[PDB]
């Protein structure tokens, strides 16, 4: 097995976190304690071909999510609202993943994952107008 997403990763920028969490109908206080777990961001990824293991925690939270590019699957919202998800590529090292939700109205969720070549991994969470960037390095 080659060098691809696979790893064990630890934030280190995230810029519009808050703002996101606000279209989100966070409330302050909330968004603030997020905003202070956000530092401790860790993700881990195991991907074989076409196929994806995901955990991302912080210290007291963890989530787990298994798919296949190109077929849909479940999972949450980061507001925490269930939602059927689906992956697609968009360049050798880009994947995004449009969101509709199971049950409800809410903001056109969406989110990226991408490798760029000084080797960071990039994640990118959108609630209609607003995008929140969150940038990895290899543990």
């Amino acid at each position: 097995h080659m060098p691809n997403f696979s790893g064990n990763w630890k934030i280190i920028r995230s810029e519009n976190f808050e703002e996101l969490l606000k279209v989100l109908g966070v409330n302050v206080m909330l968004r603030k304690i997020a905003v202070a777990a956000a530092s401790k961001y860790a993700v881990e990824i195991k991907q074989e071909g076409d196929t994806f293991y995901i955990k991302v925690s912080t210290t007291v939270y963890t989530t787990e999510i298994n798919f296949k590019v190109g077929e849909e699957f479940e999972e949450q919202t980061v507001d925490g609202r269930p939602c059927k998800s689906l992956v697609k590529w968009e360049s050798e090292n880009k994947m995004v993943c449009e969101q509709k939700l199971l049950k409800g109205e809410g903001p056109k969720t969406s989110w990226t994952k991408e490798l760029t070549n000084d080797g960071e991994l990039i994640l990118t969470m959108t609630a209609d107008d607003v995008v929140c960037t969150q940038v990895f390095v290899r543990e």
